């Protein structure tokens, strides 16, 4: 019954127990309860990047294989933009850092810098939307520091997530402006259409999002009773379990009750809700309740004699533990679908609050490591010098003293505090220059 | 301009020239014009198998890896059915027979034989629907002979296609009833829920469909001018090309014309039609017409001064070469979408007619090899003995005399002729037994 470790006490053991008991992985094989999430991501993110104008393709490091073809295909300005995406499998913590995983990576080349920069952020919005709209996970959109960007590019943009149980940042996905670096390496060039004396190099970007989203989702929403599945990616959204069946239930009445479960299932599915029944009567209803609790099914309908007689469903909401009575009539599928949208909203809100609570604005060095030790991320004033970023990570690792304990930069958030950074000195110990921005620091995955 | 070999004269060179000039493959890399087809298949077939109740998953020969897990997961009858699908890439003629390709394969295990048999045919209907409804390719649904089935199973069902240019059958996809063979190998078992003294073995099936569908599609519909893309899988369904622009076109009038192309594009896309413009004016309109002809864009809109003035689009239909005038007004997107549905219908009809014309019912041995040599498939009476099937292939190979020349069985069609087989002797040379069925024979891919 339940889960063998609390998140607050032993997070690694909690996570392994959850992913196993919820039937997400088999020691990895990705079983359907987890895979459905990836299928949802593929549909949703796939749709968005198609709609932007990116096309899918299949290639048998991606850049070393692809960019020679880009050179070949770009014969003149009329071949631009080249905008290609691939869904594939790249070759440990399951769904966080693994030897094999699935992802999507896009590579584009444009005639102008503006075009390339604009797509970089469009794609980042898509990734943000994945986390927020599908997975109910809040993110920080921002830009990586020089130190933390993708080495082959000009700048890297990111959606940074927060793992409360361990007080660590996790990079959610990234979108890179590669500028003209790679065109120079791979001899990607075209004649300027307005001046045939001159050769230009396209502006390239690349961007990827992987099954890491699933691990983030688990870590963000799971609780001490098990997984809590965001409803938009829950393979089963509602489980229907018969209750109140005893020694003295007549066969007429037992049949009716089971039949009503099937009927309910049918009515919900016809209304678009992913419902199913659990009619394994060799297990108690309690055992069945636990099984689906651990999986994180968003809603459980307990259908007994009185629910039948009163045409009134008893609904247990997994994330909140709340209980609702929902009328069983023509409006039931819409009502349940609305309750699933509220569930999304509430899960997102609760996670966002937790995130913001654990984002701590630190202006004095002496409070930096104690803040980390409170399992918080830190927003601190920074002058922008790499040396200062390096000193923060060194000094924080040395004061803290098997995961890393030094704090790195996570991103420079696009949404900056109202409080001006310029009023403060750069955060590093002994530093004196006026800050120019706030940057988000933390211990990280 | 155009294609360098006729289908009727050198089919291999024709096919290579098409797939290259239509930008389908790069020597394979699957470029978007072809990949979009696979994306369409994934959506359509994916949807159907989800709706049947199959779930997707990810495993790092599939049976040797998967079936031990099936043994593990099936702890009792309450774990059945296990119904799992994977979209992945397995490791020459591009899209026909290649070292690497993409496919989908499903593996199910059920408690009862009836359940397993029923799904086998449901899945086969899905595959038939792929070819027919997406790709406008006709098929023969049938059962493989004992000799031609998947060796590990009890029986194999198939959708067989016909390649007219070379007079050969091509297996389109297969769905296998594996019975209890594999459960015995892999110790997949459960206690009979109605008798706990007894152990039962589940009934399994497996089924796959690959990017071979794309090669079949090309071979079936392509003509001597290039590819002809079925409209439901055409990445671009309508191409808009400006025409009638001369030395003396004023800049006011050139701007208006280009703007009207963009506007048309916008109006069609808003109505659900995949339209785009080709405004590369460094090429003649003729050159542009050829380029999209070779790619097989279903409809071309030629938008000139008079089309603008008369609010009347000149539409060239790729498969038929027909020309239509389509009014440019509020109804244009629906009208064009309807014309694209007619295009689907017509392509399917023309291919079906060709197929049926080349299906020849042969009752005398002496006409068998000459029929093959007419680039036809053959429906012939068969007693059902493997020996007779073997003799047909031997005798046909010996009389015909670098592809194979012997005829194999393709399938026993579920749709049998009205003419009773029993009226005839088995087809093989010298054979004497009354036939029990008609079977489809041919030279094959
Ligand atoms: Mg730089
Ligand atoms: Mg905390
Ligand atoms: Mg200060
Ligand atoms: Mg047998
Ligand atoms: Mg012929
Ligand atoms: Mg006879
Ligand atoms: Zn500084
Ligand atoms: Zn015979």
């Amino acid at each position: 019954m339940g889960i063998a470790a609390k998140r607050e006490e032993n997070f690694s053991a909690w996570y392994i127990d959850v992913i196993t008991k919820a039937e997400m992985i088999e020691y990895y094989i990705i079983r359907p309860w987890a895979y459905y999430v990836w299928k949802c991501v593929q549909r949703f993110l796939g749709g968005k990047i198609e709609k932007l104008g990116v096309e899918d393709c299949y290639f048998p490091t991606s850049e070393t294989v692809m960019y020679p073809y880009y050179a070949k295909w770009i014969r003149s300005h009329r071949d631009l933009p080249v905008r290609l995406n691939m869904w594939n499998n790249v070759i440990p913590t399951p769904f966080i850092r693994t030897r094999e995983f699935l992802w999507q990576e896009g590579h584009c080349a444009w005639a102008k810098a503006e075009e390339c920069a604009k797509e970089v952020l469009e794609i980042l919005e898509c990734y943000a939307s994945v986390y927020e709209q599908l997975l109910a996970v809040p993110v920080v959109r921002g830009r990586k520091t020089e130190k933390e960007k993708f080495a082959g590019g000009d700048y890297t943009t990111t959606v940074e997530t927060f793992i409360e149980a361990v007080g660590r940042g996790c990079q959610g996905a990234t979108s890179h402006n590669l500028g003209q670096n790679f065109g120079k390496m791979f001899d990607i060039r075209f004649q300027d259409p307005e001046n045939n004396e001159q050769t230009l190099i396209p502006w390239q970007n690349s961007w990827g999002l992987s099954t890491r989203v699933i691990g983030v989702m688990i870590m963000v929403h799971g609780d001490n009773r098990g997984m809590v599945m965001p409803p938009r990616v829950a393979s089963t959204q509602v489980i229907i379990i018969p209750v109140g069946i005893t020694k003295d239930t007549t066969e007429e009445a037992r049949q009716e009750l089971l039949a009503s479960c099937w009927r309910l299932e049918s009515e919900l599915c016809e209304g678009g809700v992913r419902a199913r029944c659990d009619l394994r009567d060799n297990y108690s209803p309690g055992w069945r309740f636990n099984h689906w609790e651990v999986k994180g099914v968003p809603l459980r309908v307990e259908l007994g004699p009185r629910e039948l007689a009163e045409r009134s469903l008893a609904v247990a909401v997994r994330h909140s533990g709340a209980r609702h009575s929902v009328a069983w009539d023509a409006q039931t599928p819409a009502a349940v679908a609305a309750l699933l949208e509220d569930v999304h909203a509430q899960m997102y809100a609760r996670a966002k609050e937790t995130m913001e609570t654990h984002r701590v604005r630190v202006t004095e060095w002496t409070e930096f490591v104690p803040t980390l030790n409170r399992k918080c991320l830190i927003l601190a004033p920074w002058c922008g010098a790499m040396e200062c970023e390096n000193q923060v990570k060194k000094d924080s690792a040395e004061e803290s003293k098997a995961p890393s304990m030094g704090a790195k930069t996570l991103c420079i958030p696009f949404e900056q505090p109202e409080e001006p950074a310029e009023g403060h000195e750069c955060i590093c110990k002994g530093c004196t220059k006026p800050a120019t921005t706030w940057v988000l620091f933390g211990r990280s995955y």
